[PDB]
């Protein structure tokens, strides 16, 4: 249906704070297409073992049961777009 945006982080994961503010450009950009889950790592512990969370930031991109990418380290809102793009097209 629509992608999903799943996003682990932490408030002791430096490139978090910058990653969260690229996040807010993505869903600009992209609105209702996209459906951003921001999850604290450290208030949903057994969702983040769930996925095998080993650093953080993690962002899992989600669509109709298949996973498009998943990136264990900050990425970019244009870097996201790119790769968002090259699965889907
Ligand atoms: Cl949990």
């Amino acid at each position: 249906n629509t992608v999903i945006v799943l996003y682990f982080f932490a408030k002791w994961c430096q490139a978090c704070t910058m990653q969260s503010t690229e996040m807010d450009k993505l869903q600009k950009y992209y609105g209702k297409r996209i459906y951003l889950l921001k999850v604290d790592l450290d208030k949903n512990e057994s969702l983040a073992r769930k996925f095998s969370v080993k650093s953080l930031p993690t962002i899992i991109l989600l669509k109709n049961k298949t996973m498009l990418a998943r990136k264990d380290h900050f990425v970019s809102s244009n870097d996201l777009i790119a790769l968002i793009k090259k699965h889907l097209v």
